[PDB]
């Protein structure tokens, strides 16, 4: 904490996290058994599970900032929490590109899909989220040699690839929709895509870019960067909290 203005910030973070696990738990309970796992609901299911892990780790992390400062276990929690965050961003990107592919070629999607590619790509995303967690961890990495000592920007490359592929998938979906017959439910489609892109860039992505440029330039959080880290953490928490809403509750409450 800089001097003050931290207790209310972590209280807001904790409340947002509480509603986050509430929503993630209800959506996980509904989709786990009261669902059919058609083609994308698997993505929503495991994304909601990873998000539940996220907000749970948030409620584990924040209340220890005010009492019993330790400065080491904190690094451990942010290090481990990097993995569920990467998983959640990967699942958001996968959902976006998967919807884009479904719209681009619907016949292939509905007929010629292997009907198990969802699980395969899900486990590949989880495995690659196990990887790329060694951005800041330049600690005893060389256990043997050709390894980027300090300027290791491969996880940054993965994150920027995820962001750009999500953006290009949304753009291609919009171009395909706007270059065809206008059935004109073209207000629900506008709002959902705009909301997903906005909640990915304005929220969530700030946490990733914060980690990226905080381990690229080794900043000790000084007293100048103890006010923006809280904002980034709460933005990521709110993104993870509202993530189940947009993808499941909007559809469920539509009828
Ligand atoms: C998501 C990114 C990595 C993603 C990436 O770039 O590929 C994660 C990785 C390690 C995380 C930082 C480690 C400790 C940083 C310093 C402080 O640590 P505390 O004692 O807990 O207050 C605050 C947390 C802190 C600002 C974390 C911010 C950010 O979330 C990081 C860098």
């Amino acid at each position: 904490p800089c001097y003050n203005q931290t207790l209310s910030f972590t209280v807001l973070t904790c409340i947002i996290s509480l509603v986050g696990l509430t929503g993630n738990a209800v959506v996980l309970w509904l989709l786990g058994y009261r669902m059919r796992r058609n083609a994308v609901s698997i993505y929503i299911l495991n994304l909601a599970a990873a998000d539940f892990l996220f907000l749970s780790f948030q409620i584990i992390r924040l209340p220890l900032r005010l009492i019993n400062i330790s400065h080491l276990i904190r690094k451990i929690l942010v290090s481990v929490m990097t993995f569920p965050y990467f998983t959640g961003l990967s699942m958001l990107s996968a959902i976006s590109t998967e919807r884009c592919l479904s719209v681009l070629w619907p016949i292939w999607y509905r007929c010629r899909r292997p009907t198990h590619l969802s699980a395969v790509v899900c486990v590949l995303l989880w495995g690659l989220s196990l990887l790329f967690s060694m951005l800041e961890w330049r600690f005893c990495d060389f256990l043997f040699s050709s390894w980027c000592e300090t300027s290791d920007f491969i996880p940054v490359a993965w994150l920027i690839f995820l962001c750009v592929v999500l953006c290009v998938s949304s753009l291609v979906l919009l171009v395909r929709i706007l270059c065809g017959s206008r059935k004109m439910p073209l207000t629900r489609l506008y709002v959902t895509i705009l909301l997903t892109v906005l909640v990915f860039l304005l929220c969530g992505l700030p946490f990733g870019i914060l980690g990226a440029l905080i381990y690229r330039m080794h900043l000790n959080l000084e007293v100048l960067y103890c006010h923006v880290y809280l904002v980034c953490m709460s933005l990521s928490s709110l993104n993870s909290s509202a993530n189940p809403i947009i993808y499941f509750f909007v559809g469920s409450f539509r009828q």
